[PDB]
């Protein structure tokens, strides 16, 4: 990020997969703090979205725990866009959107979570996932359960496909980095 060497987008154009290896390979690897993370990623804040792009990005990657970033799935994240990786973006989809470490969907709780993910856009998104999730979410809960298990979320992810692809596009590389933090 920042700095005065080459461009972040330039690296994105190449993108192979081992890039993250360079990350852990370079610098004092062993857990990344918010300050160290923020440098590794760019972003343009202003107000509320400020705490939403940090909390939303850190909250999704907080994987159960929080207060720091534990490098582990970072490679998987790269595989998220690299070589398509449809199945890989599938797992992330569910992983990112649900409660901290609770895969169970309470409808109301997920909704808010999806808002953070859709809140990852400082500018007004062409189509927020919030409305998408609502339409898809409502259809999923045919029995009016009010809650959806991991399996239901997976069906919703596969269903429509087109929307899911849009979410996939949101889960880009340069955009994701910018979303992470300045």
């Amino acid at each position: 990020g920042d700095s005065s060497s080459m461009s972040a987008t330039e690296l994105s154009a190449c993108k192979c997969h081992q890039w993250y290896a360079k990350f852990m390979t370079e610098c004092p690897s062993g857990q990344l703090t918010f300050y160290e993370f923020k440098k590794f990623f760019g972003l343009k804040n202003l107000s509320e979205k400020s705490n939403a792009y940090v909390n939303t990005m850190f909250k999704t990657f907080d994987i159960d725990d929080d207060g720091c970033i534990d490098f582990m799935e970072y490679v998987a994240a790269l595989s998220l866009v690299l070589k398509g990786g449809v199945q890989q973006k599938l797992r992330w989809y569910f992983k990112l959107f649900d409660m901290d470490g609770s895969g169970c969907i309470d409808k109301d709780e997920l909704l808010l979570i999806f808002k953070a993910v859709q809140a990852i856009n400082g500018a007004e998104p062409e189509i927020s996932a919030e409305d998408l999730a609502d339409i898809v979410f409502n259809k999923i809960d045919v029995n009016g359960d009010g809650e959806l298990s991991l399996e239901e979320f997976m069906e919703g992810i596969s269903a429509d496909e087109k929307i899911s692809e849009m979410l996939t596009q949101s889960l880009d590389l340069t955009r994701i980095v910018s979303n992470i933090y300045n």
